[PDB]
């Protein structure tokens, strides 16, 4: 009945969407792009999607953006554990994933650390306002470029190797349909 913990709650679904929210967002999926994409996936594949947010160890606090990899080690470990848990708990699931702002740093840090076998189960990843875009040359490290789509709005300065938050950083509602479409196409 409540959202964002559907991998931990079970039952397994054919599609598991794992999402890391932006700094300051409450809850597991957050309150912006994470639910927007989750809900689009559920409309397109009714009854086939589990949405799982990265939390609560990932606290989405502002200061963590300045740490080496752009988020906390705890957040990266939590996300990495959820990818591993999807594959072991639900061997038939196909994973799609995403993040927003700091959550994109969580995704990059976690996915780059996964084995090839678990990476192969992750069919697509959408990154809105990717805070590691410059640092990672527009992809996730140690993971295929063609499985990632980055949404960096014009003038969203966090994609330029800064932590400056400007208005285009909040313009991603208009990209959530494209993002859902990309994830569905990868599935």
């Amino acid at each position: 009945l409540t959202g964002g913990d559907e991998l931990r709650d079970g039952p397994c679904k054919p599609i598991t969407f794992i999402f890391a929210r932006a700094s300051t967002e409450p809850g597991l999926l957050g309150i912006s792009t994470g639910p927007a994409v989750c809900n689009r996936l559920k409309l397109a594949r009714s009854g086939d999607v589990a949405c799982q947010g990265v939390g609560p160890r990932y606290t989405a606090d502002l200061p963590s953006n300045a740490l080496p990899e752009g988020t906390s080690q705890a957040a990266i470990a939590e996300a990495q554990g959820l990818f591993e848990q999807a594959v072991s708990k639900c061997p038939d699931t196909q994973i799609v994933a995403g993040g927003y702002s700091q959550g994109t740093a969580v995704m990059n840090g976690a996915i780059k650390r996964l084995s090839a076998d678990v990476q192969d189960k992750i069919k697509g990843v959408v990154l809105f306002g990717y805070t590691r875009n410059a640092q990672e040359r527009g992809q996730i490290a140690n993971f295929p470029k063609d499985k990632v789509k980055v949404y960096c709005a014009v003038g969203d300065l966090v994609c330029l190797g800064t932590l400056i938050v400007a208005p285009p950083h909040f313009s991603y509602l208009s990209d959530t349909g494209d993002a859902s479409d990309f994830l569905l196409s990868q599935l």
